[PDB]
């Protein structure tokens, strides 16, 4: 038996649902949180099956300097932990993006309300950004090859070559996308990344660069099976992500499968 398993048997549409099967809290996180300018902690308040992975979100931009996310409550409530953090969309670098989500995940780990602490599985973290965002999950998986998962949602950044990357790497395109292009960005990415690592890329069709911005099932289902395959090394989720996805949503779809 798999310890981590969390969550009854998935089906096509729990995977799709807005709100999973454990509910969710919220802990935000203002002060002591100079390395990711702050965020909100969302976690499934359910203790009764153990603790939970964690993954850090770097949005791309969020209004009015907030924190908080969609993702939050559709992936923590799936069994996660899950911390979105603030953004500076005109200044955010992928480098420094990665070192705020470590920040982030290292806050969790090390200072995070006991609430939050006592559910948390310090072992098994993950990564998630948006554009520039994206851009820095690539490079926290760098800098920090024990992470678990990374999720570039159309990722930018100026360095196309990723073959050190040791972490499964689920990246999301958007097909349109005329400010982190596919063709120069995402798929370059993907196609250096490691023949052996388990990695996957899904072209969102007819998508522009907001796209992850806003709730989108396609991208959850498979955010929410990713993390689950990787942080919680549940093969309940395998059926979903191999062989690639055929929705219609989805351009194109690549991947190492099987894993
Ligand atoms: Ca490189
Ligand atoms: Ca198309």
């Amino acid at each position: 038996d798999n310890p981590y398993e969390r969550g009854p048997d998935p089906t096509e549409d729990s995977i799709e649902a807005i709100r999973g099967p454990f509910s969710v809290a919220t802990e935000r996180v203002s002060s002591f949180a100079s390395g990711f300018g702050g965020g909100t902690i969302y976690y499934p308040r359910e203790t009764d099956e153990g603790t939970f992975g964690a993954v850090a979100v770097a949005p791309g931009f969020t209004a009015s300097q907030g924190s908080m996310s969609w993702y939050g409550e559709r992936v923590a409530s799936q069994g996660f932990i899950v911390f979105t953090i603030d953004t500076n969309t005109r200044l955010d670098q992928p480098g420094q993006r990665g070192r705020q989500l470590l920040a982030a995940l290292d806050y969790l780990v090390e200072r995070s309300d006991r609430k939050v602490r006592e559910r948390l599985d310090p072992n098994r973290l993950a990564v998630m950004g948006h554009a520039m965002g994206g851009g820095g999950s690539l490079e926290a998986t760098v800098m920090r090859p024990s992470l678990k998962a990374s999720i570039p949602l159309t990722p930018w950044n100026l360095d196309k070559t990723w073959g050190q990357v040791q972490v499964p790497t689920f990246i999301i395109g958007a097909e349109l996308d005329t400010i982190a292009p596919v063709s120069t960005h995402a798929k370059p990415f993907y196609e250096s990344l490691p023949s052996s690592l388990p990695k996957a890329y899904m072209e969102l069709d007819g998508a522009t660069h907001f796209a992850p911005n806003i709730p989108n099932t396609t991208i959850a289902k498979y955010v929410i099976s990713w993390l689950k395959r990787f942080v919680d090394e549940d093969t309940r989720y395998s059926q979903f992500l191999c062989p690639n996805p055929t929705d219609r949503a989805i351009e194109e779809y690549r991947s190492t499968c099987p894993y």
